[PDB]
């Protein structure tokens, strides 16, 4: 007699792989900010003008007076 056989052997099996990785996102940039504008300035205002003066009037003259006339 002899002996009953035997079906081959077979290697392990394996898990299943997976896809690497990726870092988390950012949200976008933003250029500065700027100050506010202002209006252009202005020359100082100044008081009116005033015409010259005048020396004060003067009354007329008269003739020196005679004294009376006589008879001869």
């Amino acid at each position: 007699p002899t002996a009953s056989p035997t079906a081959s052997p077979t290697a392990s099996p394996t898990a299943s792989p997976t896809a690497s990785p990726t870092a988390s996102p950012t949200a976008s940039p933003t250029a500065s900010p700027t100050a506010s504008p202002t209006a252009s300035p202005t020359a100082s205002p100044t008081a009116s003008p005033t015409a010259s003066p005048t020396a004060s009037p003067t009354a007329s003259p008269t003739a020196s007076p005679t004294a009376s006339p006589t008879a001869s």
